[PDB]
Order: C-alpha cells, then structure tokens, then sequence
C-alpha cells in the first residue's frame, strides 16, 4: 500500500479545484524513486469537461479519493512480482488535470476549470525532496498512455528543476508506455485537431528545444513522440504496442483487403519510428498499456521480458553480451508474437 499525501500548497489543484496529490511508499534502504503519472484520456472545452465530471470525477477532483492505493506491476514491493525495481521509492501521481500532463493554467473568474498538470508534476518533486528524494542518486519518471505521453512532455523540465535546485547529482531517466502515437490518416474520416484546441484551453507547455522547431500555433506536434523525442536530453525508454488499442480507436478501427493492408502499414509505420530509438520495447500486439499490470512480466520480444530489458537499460546506463535493450518485433500482424497478452 502506497499512502496519500495532499499537496501542502493548495494552489496547485485538480480541475475542480480541490488539492491534488501524490500516493507514496517510502523504501528507506534505496537511493531510487520512481514516480508513475497516470492516464486516462483529455478533455477539451467547456462541454465535454462538464460531460466527464459527471461520470469520470476521480480523474478531475480529489474529494473522492481513497487513503490508499495497492502497488501492482513495476510499481509492486515483491520480487516475484517486479524483478526490476521493487526495492524502490515508489510514487503514483494521479492523473486529475485532463490536459495530458501539459497544463499550466489556474480556476478563475474566467476559466471554469483548472488545468494545471505541468505544475502538479513540478510540486510533487519540490514536496518529496523533504521526503527523502533529496538523496537520490536515480530519479524515474515513468507513465502509461496519457502519462506515457507526459512524460515525454516533463522528464527534461524535471531535470532543469532539480539542477537550478541544487541537484545536479540526481540522474533523471524516463520511462514512457504507451504513449506514442501517429498523427496517420484515419480508416474512416482527430488526435491533432483536439489537442490544438486544448493546448489553447489548458494554456498547454512543451519542451523548449521542440517548441523552438515548430514555433507558435504547431505546438501540437511535441505531443507525438516521434516528434518530440529527437528533442530531449535526458534518457528515455519507450515501450510501445505495436498495434496499440488506443491507436486504432482514434484511426477508427474496430478482415478485408483495405482494413489487412491498413493494419499491416500502422504497424510498419510504428516500427519505422522506433529504428533509431536505442531503448525500446514493442511487441506485435492488439493491446493497450503495460507497465502496472501485475502480469506485466509475461510478454518477451526475441525472447527477453521487459523487467529484463529495464535491468539492461540501468547497466547500460553506467553493447551487453545477452543483455539487450532496444527490442522490436519485426512480425506484422497482432499476436504473431506468441506471449502476447490473451
Ligand atoms: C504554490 O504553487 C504556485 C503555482 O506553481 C506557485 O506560484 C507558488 O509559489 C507556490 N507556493 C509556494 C509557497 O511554494
Ligand atoms: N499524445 C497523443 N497524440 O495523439 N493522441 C494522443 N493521446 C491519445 C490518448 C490520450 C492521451 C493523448
């Protein structure tokens, strides 16, 4: 069990206003932390952010929330469960912004809402650095669908914030699962069109290094990860589905000949984006997320599971005989690979 802890500075709030906050676990025998943003899709203007309150409000207020949370996947205390780093400071950050982690903007006489994701991450680390993070040696931020994407958006800001801190020691990584996505053409006729009209709502940030590149009004564009990893410095690990269910659900797939050929190129298409990505995990599977399912230990790409992959990235991070840590499955069809989860 993970504890809850609202953010002392009150401020900083989820949608409706109330306080956000943080679920930890402390390991006092470890220098590692891993903080884990959570997903759960967006919302984009006054009508369906009033339609999600009414039947998603855990995901936009923290009056409801329960005292704890159970740790499960990678973010699990047991060995036999997370063979990678169960001896870890372990952080879940609920996701209560609606704004993919990319939202600096308070409630106000003229904003309904608060979007404030950005700066939720930035006081989570400023809290926890009286908590213990302030002798870390490793920092993980990690994440599964809209999170995966936020942590594309947040691990270089969280690195510039512990150095003008006065950390420069605490080395920052990130782990981003299920969050890249392919601004492709739909089956039947989108991501880009609402994330534009949401950065403009959530008064939205990217990192600076692509925002400079795209320029004012294509902002959008850093919310893909092809786009956007190029860009960063700190180390990033990308695991990814190669036929992902979120992907299909916004290209508008739920076999013939054009819907074979259509599948066939999105997983090619994937695949392509990744070749010079050097850490990576993509099997040729129908799924979606990965990392805090307690079965997260099954699935294996040329034979090596992803806790293991993980454990050669941090060798790595001091090629590795029997260790890799760049896995892409190259068979095209879903379930080709035959630990795909059922
Ligand atoms: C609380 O958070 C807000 C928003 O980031 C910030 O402007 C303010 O300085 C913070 N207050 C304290 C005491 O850190
Ligand atoms: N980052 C993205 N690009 O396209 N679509 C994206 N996401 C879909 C799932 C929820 C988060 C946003």
């Amino acid at each position: 069990d993970l504890r809850l802890h609202l953010l002392l500075n009150t401020s900083v709030t989820c949608n409706d206003g109330s306080p956000a906050g943080y679920y930890l676990k402390e390991s006092r025998g470890s220098r590692r932390w891993l903080l884990f943003l959570e997903g759960g899709w967006y919302c984009f203007n006054r009508e369906n952010c009033d339609s999600r309150y009414d039947t998603m409000r855990r995901l936009m207020s923290s009056r409801d929330w329960p005292r704890t949370r159970t740790g499960t996947g990678i973010l699990s205390s047991q060995p036999e469960e997370n063979p990678y780093w169960w001896n870890a400071n372990m952080v879940f950050i609920p996701y209560c912004s609606s704004d993919v982690w990319s939202g600096a903007s308070s409630k106000s006489e003229k904003n309904e809402y608060a979007f404030m994701g950005a700066l939720i991450i930035q006081e989570v680390v400023r809290e926890l650095l009286g908590r213990g993070l302030s002798g870390a040696k490793v920092l993980l931020l990690a994440g599964s669908s809209a999170g995966g994407t936020g942590v594309l958006l947040n691990v270089d800001r969280v690195a510039e914030q512990l150095e003008k801190l006065g950390y420069p020691a605490i080395q920052v990584r990130g782990l981003a699962d299920s969050g890249w996505f392919l601004d492709n053409k739909q089956y039947r006729h989108a991501p880009t069109e609402a994330i534009r009209r949401g950065i403009r709502y959530w008064n939205g940030v990217v990192p600076e290094r692509c925002r400079r590149q795209f320029q004012e009004g294509e902002e959008w564009n850093c919310f893909f990860g092809y786009k956007v990893y190029p860009t960063l410095r700190s180390p990033v690990f990308v695991v990814q589905w190669l036929f992902d269910e979120a992907q299909l659900t916004v290209d508008n797939v739920h076999v013939q000949e054009g819907l074979r050929l259509y599948i066939q190129n999105l997983g090619r298409e994937l695949r392509h984006t990744l070749k010079d990505v050097p850490a990576s995990f993509a099997p040729a599977c129908l799924s979606h997320e990965i990392i805090i399912r307690s079965h997260w230990t099954d699935v294996q790409v040329k034979g090596t599971s992803l806790p293991r992959a993980l454990h050669c990235w941090d060798r790595s991070l001091h090629p590795l005989k029997g260790c890799p840590v760049h896995l892409v499955d190259s068979c095209p069809w879903p379930h080709c690979n035959p630990s795909c989860p059922t």
